[PDB]
């Protein structure tokens, strides 16, 4: 996610080695915490990069 | 609201005994402050359940 814009991928069964959820330039992502997936930013705090809600 | 998704019920006039605004699994709600209505989560905070801006 870049330059804004949400990715409301809640129950995704993602499977990859790299960082799963990525956020850049103030863009949000929303997802579940059932599967522990690597995140570019701290789970549920704002930043210069967009906010994620791993909950 | 659950698993993401917004409910921008700003000027809503609601009348019920249950909690007026509810959020689960990362959802968001934006509403007014003039009306004094119950809320499931503390208004402006990030948690496993998403923000509920009462502004």
């Amino acid at each position: 996610a870049t330059r804004g814009g949400e990715v409301t991928c809640f129950g995704s069964n993602i499977s990859s080695n790299k960082t799963v959820y990525n956020v850049y330039n103030g863009s949000r992502i929303f997802t579940d915490k059932d599967h522990g997936y690597s995140t570019n930013v701290d789970p549920q705090t704002l930043s210069s990069k967009g906010l994620i809600i791993l909950g």
